[PDB]
């Protein structure tokens, strides 16, 4: 499922991320516009044989099981499918443990290089929440 921008926004509000660990929503929603453009479905293989899943491109080396990743962990408990669901709830969830591992959102590379810093609260303007 590809998300708009203020349908992803509400979703996430609901689930309790807006201010999760201090981050306001727009730090969210500009997180999942460079890392998934907003789908669900898209991942990517990374140098090291993981992979990144969702719309938060969650990867397998530490969090969840794909049966592919050699020596990696499944700190989330869950299938890497579940986090290509229309369905965000899993994605959210582990999203909460990763950003609560102690680099905060600095844990997404993507937000590090093109959200930290900026006027994120844009990525929420205009949206009923
Ligand atoms: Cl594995
Ligand atoms: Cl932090
Ligand atoms: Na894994
Ligand atoms: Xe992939
Ligand atoms: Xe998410
Ligand atoms: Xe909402």
């Amino acid at each position: 499922k590809v998300f708009g921008r203020c349908e992803l926004a509400a979703a996430m509000k609901r689930h309790g991320l807006d201010n999760y660990r201090g981050y306001s929503l727009g730090n969210w929603v500009c997180a999942a516009k460079f890392e998934s453009n907003f789908n669900t479905q898209a991942t990517n293989r990374n140098t090291d044989g993981s992979t990144d899943y969702g719309i938060l491109q969650i990867n397998s080396r530490w969090w969840c099981n794909d049966g592919r990743t050699p020596g990696s962990r499944n700190l989330c408990n869950i299938p890497c499918s579940a986090l290509l669901s229309s369905d965000i709830t899993a994605s959210v969830n582990c999203a909460k443990k990763i950003v609560s591992d102690g680099n905060g959102m600095n844990a997404w590379v993507a937000w590090r290089n093109r959200c930290k810093g900026t006027d994120v609260q844009a990525w929420i303007r205009g949206c009923r929440l």
